[PDB]
C-alpha cells in the first residue's frame, strides 16, 4: 500500500463522487444543466480529478474563485466552461480572454473598460461574461432592475464581450425559514421579466446552489451550481433531515502512527503546556498531522481519531505538525498502524461534520482548510491513484 | 503596484528577518549557530525565500518537517544542511541519501534497517542523523539513558549511517514557571554525560527553541533551532514581556477592495445567514479574501482590517472566498483601494498576535494556515520581488 515518507494523506473516492452527481441530476428537472463548484482546490479535495469525474457524470460546466484557478484546470486539457463566481480585475481581461475563461461582472464600467482593453491588444477571442445579480446575498452584483439593464445594454453594445449567462446567489436556502429565499426568488425572476419586457433574450440562467437544488428544485431554471454536494456533504442539518438525496461523503483523512510508547518514566507530561499527564501504563501514539495540515488547535485534549475500528483522544495540545493520541492502559497499537482521521474505520466514523460541530464551524470550512502539503489519492471504480 | 487577478497577496519583509536574525545572533553565545526552522511553508511565509536570506544573514542549517519539505528546497539549489524534525518511513531512506537530507531516528531497529537499505544499494552519500531525546514534551525521541546507549551504538556500527547531531525539545520554555523546562535541562545534560563516560564524543547538540534561545541563552550549547522569531513573532507574551530581544514582524496580508456600494434599497441583508443588516446610508465594502485562504469563519462578526489608517469591522459572515466590511453610513471609499488584513497601515496595526488572541489560539498557528493560493512578495532592501 502507499509509500510516503511523512505518513498522511486524503483519499477521494470518485465513485461517491458519482454517485453524488447522479443524485442531484435525479432530483432536479431533466431540462438543468450543472455546474461544478471546484473552487478553493475542489474545496480542498483537489480540482482538477473532482472536475474531471464531474465532467465524465453528468456536469457540463464549471465554476471557480479565481482566473488562476480556471488556468490550472485548462492546462489539465479542460475544455469545459469555466465561471469566475468573485470578482476579476481588468488586470486580467487579455489573458481570461486568451485561455477561454468566463468572468462575472456587473457594472457598467467594468465591461466598458474591459472591452477598450481586448480591443487595444486587438481582440483574438472574445471574452464570455456572466452577469450577477445581488438579490440579498450583498457581496457582489448589480441590485436593481434599471442598474441591470444598463450593464446589460454596455455589454451588449461591447463586440469584444459575449453575454453567457445570468445568476444570482441564495443567502438562506439552506434554513427551515424560506422567506428570505423566496423573496429573493421573486426579486430575481422580476429582474429578468424586466429584461424581457425591453425585448431582451435571455442567456443561461441560474441561481440554485446545493441547498436551493435540494429544497427548490423548481428554481432549478437552466443551470445549477453544485458544490458542497458534490462532495457527498450537506450545506446544513436542516437539509440533510429533509432527506429528499442520498449524498456520500468523498474525503477521507488518514495517516500512520510514527511512533508508540507506554509512559513509564517521569515526567509524563504530553505536548505543548504539560495540558496532559499519562499513567505510568498509559500508552501514547505519535501521529503526522497537527495545525499546519488544517486539523484545528480547537481540538486540543479534544479530538478523536480511529484506530482499530476505536474512537481513541487526542492527548494534550496539537502541535504545527504532529498530534498525540492515546491508546490507554496497555493498549495495543504498533508504529505503522492506519488511523483515520475524518472518515470511517470498521464500525466506526469521525465525520467531518461531528468535527465541524467540535469547532462551531460547518464542513466547508473543515475540508476547504485542508492544506497542499497532505498528498490526496483518488479512488475510481474501487482502486487507487494520484 | 502588483497586477493580479485575484487581489489578495502577502508580503514578506526580508529585512525584517534579517533583523530579527541579527537581533538573536546578538543575544545567544558567539560560538552557537543557528538552524533556523522553516517548516510548515516556511511557518506560511514560504520555505524557500526564507530559508536563502537566512543561510546568507546568520543561519547555517534548516529544519524542516518532511523529506519532502526539505526536497522543494534542494530543487530551489539550497545546498545547506536540512534536518528533518519528525518521523521519516524507513521507505524514503534511500531518496533522503540521494537528497543529502538529515533524518531523526531514536530506535535501535529503525537505525539497523536503514542501514541495511542503504548497504544492499551501496552506492549513495552517508544518510546524516541526528538522534531526538525526549526529555518531556513526549512526542518523539528516546526517553532513557541505556536506551539512548543502545541507539547510539547501533548508529556508530552501521556503516552507512553518519552521526551529525543530538538533540531535545522544550514543552514550557515559554511560560513563566521555569520548573519543568530546568527539569528538562538538566535531564538532556545528564543524558549526554552519561554517553561522554561510555567515551562517546557528541555531535553537534542543540536544544533551544526561540522561547529557551531568549530567555535561556545558556542553553544554546552548539546550536538553537529559530523558528517563530525568525519572522518576527514571539513564541509567548510572557517571553515579548521579557523585553530583551528586539523582534520585527516579517508577514502582512492584503487585499484591494473588489466592489463598494451603498445599500439604499431593501433587502439590506449581508452575507450568509443575513446575519448583519445595513443602514440604507451604510456603505459596504467587498474583499476578495474568505475562510479557505485561512481568514478564520470564526472572524465572521468580529474581525477587523486596516483601511485608510482606520480599524474595520467585518460585516456578517467571512465566505470562502471572499469577506464584506462596513466602511459605515457615508462612505468615502473606492474599488481598488489596499486595505491590510494583517499587518501596518499608516498608524494604524492589526498583528498577527491580536487575531490570534481572538481566536483563543496562537500566532503560530495564524500564519502557518496562510494557503498557498495566496500569492507572496518578498521585500528584500526595501524593494518588492518575486
Ligand atoms: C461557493 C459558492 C457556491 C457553492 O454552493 P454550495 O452551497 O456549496 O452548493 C454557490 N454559489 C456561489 C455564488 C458561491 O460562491
Ligand atoms: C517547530 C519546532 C521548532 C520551532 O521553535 P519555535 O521557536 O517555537 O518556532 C523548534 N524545534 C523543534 C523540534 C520544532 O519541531
Ligand atoms: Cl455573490
Ligand atoms: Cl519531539
Amino acid at each position: 500500500m502507499i509509500k510516503l515518507c511523512r505518513e498522511v494523506w486524503i483519499e477521494v473516492n470518485l465513485d461517491a463522487v458519482k454517485k453524488n452527481l447522479r443524485a442531484i441530476r435525479r432530483h432536479i428537472p431533466h431540462k438543468s444543466k450543472i455546474m461544478a463548484v471546484v473552487k478553493a482546490n475542489g474545496y480542498g479535495h483537489g480540482s482538477i480529478e473532482v472536475a474531471r469525474h464531474a465532467l465524465e457524470h453528468g456536469a457540463s460546466e464549471l465554476a471557480v474563485a479565481s482566473v488562476e484557478e480556471g488556468i490550472v484546470l485548462r492546462k489539465a486539457g479542460i475544455t469545459a466552461p469555466i465561471l469566475v463566481l468573485g470578482f476579476t480585475s481588468l488586470s486580467c481581461v487579455k489573458k481570461s480572454a486568451a485561455w477561454n475563461i468566463t468572468l462575472s461582472a456587473f457594472q457598467v464600467d467594468w465591461m466598458k473598460e474591459a472591452n477598450e482593453i481586448l480591443e487595444k491588444e486587438a481582440s483574438a477571442n472574445r471574452l464570455a461574461i456572466h452577469i450577477n445579480v445581488d438579490t440579498g446575498m450583498g457581496r457582489l452584483g448589480v441590485r436593481t432592475k434599471e442598474e441591470l439593464l444598463e450593464v446589460v445594454k454596455a455589454l451588449k453594445a461591447s463586440k469584444f464581450l459575449r453575454w453567457t449567462g445570468i445568476f444570482t446567489h441564495f443567502s438562506t436556502a439552506d434554513e427551515p425559514d424560506t422567506t428570505l429565499t423566496k423573496l429573493q426568488h421573486e426579486k430575481f425572476i422580476s429582474f429578468l421579466s424586466f429584461l424581457k419586457k425591453q425585448g431582451i433574450e435571455l442567456p443561461t440562467v441560474h441561481m440554485c446552489n446545493t441547498a436551493a437544488a435540494i429544497a427548490f428544485p423548481e428554481f432549478s431554471a437552466d443551470m445549477i451550481r453544485l458544490g458542497i454536494g458534490l462532495y457527498g456533504l450537506y450545506p446544513s442539518a436542516y437539509i440533510k433531515q429533509l432527506n429528499l438525496v442520498k449524498l456520500e461523503p468523498a474525503l477521507s483523512l488518514k495517516a500512520r502512527i510514527a511512533y508508540v510508547k507506554t509512559m513509564r518514566t517521569e515526567p509524563r507530561t504530553v505536548s505543548y503546556g504539560a495540558t496532559y499527564i499519562a499513567e505510568p501504563n498509559e500508552v501514547i501514539a505519535t501521529l503526522p498531522i497537527g495545525y499546519a495540515d488544517g486539523y484545528s488547535r480547537a481540538l486540543s485534549n479534544r479530538g478523536f481519531v480511529l484506530h482499530r475500528g476505536k474512537r481513541v483522544p487526542v492527548a494534550g495540545r496539537v502541535t504545527m505538525d504532529m498530534i498525540m493520541v492515546s491508546l490507554g492502559e496497555n493498549g495495543e497499537g504498533k508504529q505503522g498502524d492506519e488511523v483515520v482521521i475524518y472518515g470511517k474505520q470498521k464500525g466506526a466514523e469521525i465525520s467531518v461534520d461531528e468535527v465541524a460541530e467540535m469547532l462551531n464551524t460547518i464542513n466547508y470550512e473543515v475540508v476547504s482548510t485542508l492544506s497542499r502539503r497532505i498528498p490526496r489519492f483518488y479512488i475510481r471504480d474501487g482502486e487507487i491513484f494520484k
